[PDB]
């Protein structure tokens, strides 16, 4: 694979980190080259990490913040990207404003968020209501907090609402991109559930489909279409969904030869979606080419399970993917391949 790269990439960078990261997300600020930044974590003292990346038109660690337990997931708040929520290996979800913490570390989170009885990974900030955070847990619950309602000197926040519709481990949660009340969740009970926070019944979802034939592990809403979202599963399938007819699956993307953990739409291209998991492959899909023609690219760079990945928001087709052997890769498939 390493020998074949000039054929398949316009860019590939490999970085062995000192510790594995379970988490990867590009921050939205970019400053011959340009400087981009990634939110990462450690697994096995733990830190919340901000790294720098030079990209054309080196990777340095900029910020390490003491974290209790590994960082299961870390997500920046869209309305103030200095704010980062993290999932811990305990019931706690933590919140850090990276500017209120030392350059190098000495765990003293800015907020500790209560309401779960077990650890999880799923985590999602509302991009339409500032400080509304959702978290999914192995306890079968989804918790909601409004951190914007928390007093200046408040360090502890109880869950505003707990959603209980699921009957198994809740794997992932994600807000809708346009509708401030609407989010989706996926769980081990094989369901996708669409929830409406304006509803008083926190035990029953607005809609509910039996999405998959095994555990549903991830979901992602389309940033270009109000109606479209995708799920990924222990099914080894990515399923496609329309909010106007949830009961029938629009499509199935086959396939990974193993369990799917992440699915994310492109921020630049409405027909483009990527997925990954335990087969150590990150696949890029093209809706438009359905009628496997919809498989546009297989990224074979990783030699361990891929933990998370993120589409760079400033630089089309750039992806950061991180694996369980400590490897972070920043890569862009060849222009020849998408156009």
């Amino acid at each position: 694979w390493k020998k074949n790269t000039p054929f398949l990439y316009d860019l590939v960078m490999t970085h062995a980190l000192e510790w594995p990261s379970l988490t990867a997300q590009w921050l939205p600020d970019v400053t011959d080259f340009s400087i981009h930044r990634l939110v990462l974590g450690t697994h096995t003292q733990n830190h919340l990490v901000i790294a720098s990346v030079q990209l054309p038109n080196k990777i340095e660690i900029e910020i390490k913040i003491n974290h209790e337990g590994e960082v299961n997931r870390a997500r920046y708040m869209p309305q103030n990207p200095c704010i980062i929520a993290t999932k811990t290996p305990s019931s706690d979800v933590l919140v850090f404003d990276y500017t209120k913490h030392p350059s190098k570390p000495d765990c003293n989170p800015d907020l500790r968020l209560r309401g779960h009885q077990k650890e999880g990974y799923g985590l999602s900030w509302n991009p339409n209501l500032s400080g509304h955070l959702l978290s999914a847990s192995d306890d079968h619950t989804i918790c909601l907090w409004d951190i914007s309602a928390v007093p200046k000197e408040g360090k502890v926040v109880d869950a505003k609402t707990i959603f209980t519709g699921h009957t198994a481990v809740v794997e992932d949660v994600s807000w809708h991109l346009l509708h401030e009340s609407l989010f989706g969740s996926v769980a081990d009970d094989q369901k996708l559930m669409i929830w409406d926070t304006r509803s008083n019944n926190t035990s029953k979802p607005s809609h509910s489909v039996d999405a998959h034939t095994a555990e549903v592990n991830c979901l992602s809403f389309n940033p270009y279409s109000e109606f479209i979202l995708a799920t990924g599963s222990a099914d080894k399938t990515v399923a496609l969904w329309d909010l106007r007819n949830l009961k029938l699956k629009l499509h199935s993307f086959e396939s990974h030869k193993d369990e799917i953990f992440q699915v994310q739409w492109s921020p630049h291209n409405e027909t483009i979606l990527a997925s990954s998991g335990t087969d150590r492959r990150l696949n890029v899909w093209d809706l438009s080419k359905i009628g496997p023609p919809e498989l546009l690219f297989i990224h074979g760079g990783h030699t361990a399970k891929i933990s998370d990945f993120s589409w760079n928001p400033n630089e089309p087709w750039v992806i950061c993917s991180v694996s369980e052997d400590n490897i972070m890769q920043v890569w862009q498939m060849a222009e020849n391949i998408y156009n």
